[PDB]
């Protein structure tokens, strides 16, 4: 007997993903976490922890 | 005598345009107005006032 997730993971293009998906021909995955790396807190070296 | 502005208008790529400028290589003038019409009021017809 093992443990595991009961459902799939959702990915919805709601929010600021939708503006770049309509205006340009592209769309991120997790725009919000991708934005907090660049502009909210720059020059931070990647660390797995 | 005439009366005009005293300074330039300032356009700067802030945190929502800066992600699409770095990642996609395409930016946009006034992202917040594009976002406040596509996702906030999608059915609003273009009026002048």
């Amino acid at each position: 007997a093992m443990s595991g997730p009961a459902a799939y993971a959702s990915y919805v293009v709601r929010g600021a993903n939708l503006v770049t998906a309509v205006s340009y021909g592209r769309a991120m995955r997790n725009f919000e976490q991708f934005m907090a790396r660049i502009v909210d807190h720059p020059n931070a070296l990647p660390s797995v922890e």
